[PDB]
């Protein structure tokens, strides 16, 4: 169920959670969802899709 | 780091995402940061910033 996408610059992976990639390196994507890293009160962190949630 | 609100309740389907419920306030680690989750040839899945990968 996925595309072949394309990685645009290098990027360094800042947490355990994210992935490493090099410039021009083939990936695939599934669908699609845009995510965003949040925190709730309990201090707990992870990625919920962007359309979940509202500023 | 601002504060946003759940619009539904979400579920998480990865130990990196995050269950939330609707109403609930979250903080959002980086305003201007979408991330899409994308695997490489190895395998290894992981979140990276959406602007970094061109479809």
């Amino acid at each position: 169920e996925e595309v072949v996408v394309v990685a645009k610059f290098d990027y360094v992976a800042q947490q355990e959670q994210e992935l490493d990639i090099k410039k021009n390196e083939r990936l695939w994507l599934l669908d699609s969802k845009s995510w965003w890293r949040v925190r709730n009160s309990m201090n707990k962190t992870g990625f919920v899709p962007s359309n979940y949630v509202e500023r």
